[PDB]
């Protein structure tokens, strides 16, 4: 369950995310990548082999942010829309098997995330069930 409040919240709180990408998107996936060298290790193909703390700045990191921000907008404009945010999840789940990424892993992603979205008058909460149905859609094709 997702209640009217939850989807409220997660849809304004994105809105304020999202007007500052250009220089938020690169600390989420640092905290990302701190939390969970795992993750890190899957993008070494992308950064060149270069250490983590040593990526923020590089052009790859810019757009690699601004992918992650487009599919997280759209999952959030249809929240009302099972049959829409299925398809979605599909696609991505797909990609990201195929690179050898588990469930867990993404599942990891939006835990960082939901904290994140707190400096964005984020309700955690909110963000953690939105997490769980989109989760619930993915898994099954992990
Ligand atoms: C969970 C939230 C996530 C979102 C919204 C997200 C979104 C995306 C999108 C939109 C793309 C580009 C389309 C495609 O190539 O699939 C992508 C690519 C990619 N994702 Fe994710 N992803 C997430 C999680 C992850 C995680 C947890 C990992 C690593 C474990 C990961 C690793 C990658 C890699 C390696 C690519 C390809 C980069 C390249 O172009 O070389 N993604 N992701
Ligand atoms: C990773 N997007």
């Amino acid at each position: 369950s997702l209640s009217a409040a939850q989807k409220d919240n997660v849809t304004s709180s994105w809105a304020k995310a999202s007007a500052a990408w250009g220089t938020a998107g690169p600390e989420f996936f640092m905290a990302l990548f701190d939390a969970h060298d795992d993750v890190f290790a899957k993008f070494s193909g992308l950064f060149s082999g270069a250490a983590k703390g040593t990526v923020k700045n590089t052009p790859e990191m810019a757009a690699q942010a601004q992918s992650f921000k487009g599919l997280v907008s759209n999952w959030v404009d249809n929240l009302d829309n099972a049959g829409a945010l299925e398809g979605q999840c599909k696609t991505f789940a797909a990609n990201h098997k195929a690179r050898g990424i588990s469930a867990g892993q993404l599942e990891a992603a939006f835990k960082v995330l939901s904290g994140f979205m707190k400096s964005y008058g984020g309700d955690e909460g909110a963000w953690t069930a939105v997490a769980g149905a989109l989760m619930g859609e993915i898994e099954p094709n992990m």
